[PDB]
């Protein structure tokens, strides 16, 4: 069984700095590569940096200077150098998964409360359609990103889930009902067949490998119509 788990969430005084971990069951830190993304209380998800299996970091533009990751045989690590009360997040550990920046295995996540460029634009904000009726999601990315991009779709206070990656490309288990469709810097995301267990939380991700590029579009808030 393959697994990840973060640990080291806790109340922190502002600029005290500290260290969460994450530990892997079933694979080797040797053979992937892990990476952290942050999600404040009831805002978006955020891509913090990557560590390659070879060691190789890399952090979003944003986020430089601001952390540290680094590794062991069996924990991977994110050091908040001076946390601010905007670094109050669930803080998620992921697997990597194909040839860019998306993940497919998620933890449960870390709480962490802080108290005393490519910009990817996703909408509608929310919306709501009838059951068996279509969602259909816009991201649109101010520059091209060709095919790397991933979807994901997040339950209240559940972990995100890997719908789509490379634009079309559906992850094990999902339901055809899901099509991902554009190139460059038009994408969407099509839910036919509209069921009440598709109601969620759906994100755009930039996969592509650069700092400047990778980022998750804010989010669209699905509901199914009683
Ligand atoms: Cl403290
Ligand atoms: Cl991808
Ligand atoms: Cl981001």
């Amino acid at each position: 069984a393959q697994s990840v788990e973060e640990s080291g969430g806790r109340l922190v005084t502002p600029g005290t700095p500290l260290t969460l971990a994450c530990t892997v069951s079933g694979f080797s830190l040797n053979t992937y590569s892990m990476f952290w993304v942050r999600q404040a209380p009831g805002k978006g998800l955020q891509w913090i940096g990557i560590i390659s299996n070879f060691g190789v970091i890399y952090y979003a533009t944003w986020a430089k200077g601001r952390f540290t990751i680094s590794k062991t045989s069996t924990t991977v690590d994110l050091k908040i150098t001076s946390p601010t009360t905007e670094d109050t997040a669930t803080y998620f550990c992921v697997r990597k998964y194909g040839s860019e920046w998306g993940g497919d295995l998620w933890g449960p996540g870390t709480l962490v409360t802080v108290s005393s460029e490519l910009d990817m634009t996703q909408t509608p904000a929310s919306v709501s359609e009838p059951v068996g009726g279509t969602v259909t999601i816009k991201c649109q990315a101010s520059q091209s990103i060709s095919s790397y991009l991933a979807w994901y779709q997040q339950k209240p206070g559940q972990r995100p889930r890997l719908l789509i990656y490379e634009t079309s490309t559906l992850a094990s288990g999902v339901p055809s009902r899901f099509k991902g469709s554009g190139s460059g810097t038009e994408f969407t995301l099509t839910i036919s067949d509209l069921e009440c267990a598709d109601a969620a939380t759906y994100y755009c991700q930039s996969t592509y490998e650069n700092p400047t590029y990778v980022s998750f579009g804010g989010g669209t808030e699905v509901g199914v119509k009683s």
